[PDB]
């Protein structure tokens, strides 16, 4: 019900937590593991009131990463308590943190200066799909960029948006403002059913001016499949 | 009593030590951990005469980090003695050092050359708050910066303060001069109850001239919650 | 049967998975290992319907890497499901992931602008050989490159083809377009029976203009021997 | 007999493999160590037909390295099989691979354009010595260098050779061409009885123009003592 | 007796060895540990003819480092044997190698071209003190520096010496020429009783031209306390 309430509002913190599994985890009986999976499910259900948790399977698509959480919360204190509780489960005890990124969702600052045709088209964001591919790309801008004026940056983002137009429906997008909460300026997140499309999207965006100013682009580039927490957890219990 | 002499005086060394918990710590009985946690509590109280020790929960906010200490001492040999004992406890035996940074506090070198109105406001530094967020950011400047004359750097630093003024109350700050004691020139430390404020603070500072001259900014950016040592250790002993 | 249709078609995903073996793997009886190798072979034929899996021996030629897979699939979900199961085997359980790269094969975009003499020559691609050396070289182009026009980029690739012509026969080649699926823009793959030929090819390509615009070239440079799954597995069961 | 044929011919592959000893090696009885040592001692004798293996003591001179092999072979498949067999022994089982580099020996490409005086002096290469120091320095040249024409590059190498002339006898030298076989362009190898001579040589070579064009110089720089395999392993069985 | 001859003479090698203590060292009875302490003491006493061994406590001041040796020898092979022998002791069995650097002492090469006041002032080097702080800073110069002539570098080094004059007495200094023996050109070593003094020294040196030409400055900067081997080991025999 309130899953759409956090996924759209401004001032909401999004956290991306990556985890890897110790090898001696498979040296455990399938029954100890089945119990450990139930513990995790109960915990997220317990937190289903304060925070929203979506889970992704990174195992086999991203190196040194088996699982990712995307946590939405009004305060990172909530995220901290939940993540700390998660790593405390018997499943969590066997997990190695492989990355942690935070960012807050905001209302667009440049869209207001775009052509109205571009504004209205931007009201489209992805399309209905089951178990889509998900990509997360952390971004650090070089310092020279922040010297530019509001008009110039508005221009760069329109050039940016213009190249991305063909993918409004076929590629869902989300942006998190991350500067000061970690070592990057932005966290970018995308959903898609066709990876060949997303590839062309990033390839198209490489042709604009804005792209020349990335100190960090990827590193890591997280690639996974969006899946119910149930299905992912099952894969760890055989 | 003298807890405030260390947090405010000049010539006081601040050391930041971050720790990650080994997985085989969870292979220990809750009985041994409660005993091991008791060991650490006594040690800091034992050292409660010469140095000040503050603990932070980094687990769930920073990757590869569960705990951080901020230790203040008049001589770094004392800090050395304390940490060496801490890492010797059974809790310490299972901890992986994730970084160790030192810096000394000083009297401002540029503030004297600021406008007097700006001087007086700088006398404001944070506000009363309970269990605040804490951010630690190591900073390395590129070499050309040190070539500039004192007047130019005063100008850079004034532009720096000018952008930071709106956050004097909502963001407490402290600076440690670290060059020669490790691989960074400064350690920056901040407390806040509002991360979105601290975020906006760094965004404002990214727009000034001095910012263009950072060889290293972050790496790591430490984010945690300030908490009594008791509560932190508690979380690891169940 | 249809294995060359994937190795040649466009819209086919190529994934490169590298593995190192844990030391505690050899503390197992030679009897258990053979059983575990048995576990792996059944899996590849079980997936031999949905995906193509080729295996390479990297042990002794590449540092910190013992095994590599080259998986071709219609969808990366298939690769993920296979790989997630593979690392789940009792053999995989003792394997440390050393890298994962994805890329899609496409029809040439620049060749159409080549001389007819050069185009026809390009239809030659490697030659018949047994258990050839294999090389994988990930590539990231710098951002300034993507600003150039189609004509300029066409010229650079013609000059590129021109220098590589002598190796059409002695060096099999394949290119994967990877941008957005990981931290590189291209994955290049080669088969050859004479490493000094492939060497002369790469020193020759270093002489061209296009070569100066590689932010990342190698890292890692993967060198291994192409072998049936049967022969490689032998080496971990001794 | 053919011991000098491999160390002098062109078309010979030189591979450098460094190893470190695990701590759990000492948790074995002194007889278990002697059995593992005899196994390795025996294994090299077995490969003494196809390839030449020279052993170096890096323990105490290079960090995270106790042993280095220098293997010469007409084909790298032999080297792979040998190293893969070595890493399989119970001694090797306790070993951590610390680096692996390949390169081919060639006949000089620039010397032909040198003064007859330089050619004749270059016929000097080292001197008679027992258990000499050995240094390995991997080199990556930057892309601009390969853009240069053959005449200009010949001049750079002459200026290069000229500074090196005083050390022809007291420092043995060998060059391996490595491009495409790994992430570096050259592998350099040296023997000497007086390290301060070799030091002065490297300082002397730092003064020429060509030196400014190394993207990578060292990393790692390997320092060890040339010693029979016999004495090296002996040191591990007490 | 000759302890002062080695610490001052030219042609003497200084080696810096870092060690970290294994966790399983504390799982031994305090009595078993004491024998190892006598074992090492006996070992150093045995080498007291050929080499000088000084010990430092890095634990609690340097990250990933508990102990450091500074070994002086007329030949580097002897250092190899002692270190190779030392890491073999039951103390050595529990020690983890953490870094290794070598360098040779020389007669000053630039000082002769200084003003005589600067020459005479330079004969001051530290002061009598017990258990001083010690700092080690590895240095790699960028290639352009070595292109400069003897006169120009003399000018650079004078400017360097000039900024350092205030610290002649309060900071002892020593310089090792390291090129070719590892990945750095120089190893710098300092003793001081006042770290804030050494800090001000490095801040002062950052302002001269020479500082801008460091490819590598620090990484790591080692910080520890000079202490007798006996007292340090006792701390490990508790
Ligand atoms: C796929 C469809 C996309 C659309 C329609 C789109 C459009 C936009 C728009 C309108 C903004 C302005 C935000 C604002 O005004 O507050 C923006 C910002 C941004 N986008 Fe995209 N974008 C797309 C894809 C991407 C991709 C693939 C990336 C990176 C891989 C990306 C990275 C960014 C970044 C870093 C910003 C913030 C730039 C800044 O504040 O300087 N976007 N995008
Ligand atoms: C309310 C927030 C802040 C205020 C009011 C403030 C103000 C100042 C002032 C007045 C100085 C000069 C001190 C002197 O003259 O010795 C200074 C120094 C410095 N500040 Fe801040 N600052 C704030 C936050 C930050 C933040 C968030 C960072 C980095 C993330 C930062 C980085 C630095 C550094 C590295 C120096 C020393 C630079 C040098 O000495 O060359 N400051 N700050
Ligand atoms: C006999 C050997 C080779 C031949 C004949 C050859 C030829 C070609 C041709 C015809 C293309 C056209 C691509 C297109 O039209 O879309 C191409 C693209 C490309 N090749 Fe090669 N190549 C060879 C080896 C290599 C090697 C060794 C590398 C790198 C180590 C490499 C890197 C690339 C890259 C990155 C592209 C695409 C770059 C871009 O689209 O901007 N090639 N090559
Ligand atoms: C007595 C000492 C030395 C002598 C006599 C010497 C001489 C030479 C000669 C004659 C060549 C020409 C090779 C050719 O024409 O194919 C050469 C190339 C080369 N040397 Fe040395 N050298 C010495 C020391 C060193 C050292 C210490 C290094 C590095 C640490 C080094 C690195 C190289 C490299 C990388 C090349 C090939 C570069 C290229 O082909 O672009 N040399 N040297
Ligand atoms: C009181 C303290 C210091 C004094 C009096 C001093 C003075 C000098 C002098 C006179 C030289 C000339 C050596 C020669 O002629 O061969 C020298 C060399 C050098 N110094 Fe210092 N220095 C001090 C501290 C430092 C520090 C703290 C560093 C780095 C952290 C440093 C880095 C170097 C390096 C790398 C060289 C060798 C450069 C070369 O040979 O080209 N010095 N120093």
């Amino acid at each position: 019900a309130d899953r759409e309430k956090l996924l759209t509002e401004s001032g909401v913190y999004g956290t991306f937590a990556t985890f890897q599994m110790d090898h001696d985890w498979w040296d455990l009986p399938g029954e100890s593991r089945v119990i450990s999976v139930a513990e995790v499910k109960g915990l997220v259900e317990q937190w289903s009131g304060k925070i929203l948790v979506e889970s992704y399977l990174l195992r086999g698509l991203s190196d040194h990463a088996d699982l990712m959480f995307r946590v939405h919360a009004r305060t990172l204190s909530d995220t901290q308590q939940f993540l700390s509780a998660f790593m405390g489960t018997r499943l969590g005890r066997h997990l190695t943190s492989g990355g942690l990124l935070h960012g807050v969702s905001k209302k667009p600052t440049y869209v207001a200066g775009f052509p109205e045709s571009m504004k209205t088209e931007l009201q489209v964001n992805g399309e209905s799909g089951s178990r889509p591919y998900a990509i997360v790309i952390p971004i650090k801008k070089d310092a020279e960029v922040w010297a530019l004026d509001q008009e110039a940056r508005t221009a760069l983002m329109q050039e940016h948006t213009q190249a991305a137009l063909p993918y409004l429906k076929t590629v869902k997008r989300k942006l998190y403002h991350s500067t000061g909460l970690d070592d990057v300026d932005f966290i970018t997140y995308f959903e898609t059913e066709r990876l060949e499309d997303f590839h062309n999207l990033v390839r198209a965006l490489q042709q604009v001016k804005e792209f020349r100013h990335n100190r960090r682009f990827g590193h890591p580039t997280l690639l996974g499949t969006m899946s119910p927490l149930d299905e992912i957890l099952e894969k760890f219990a055989q």
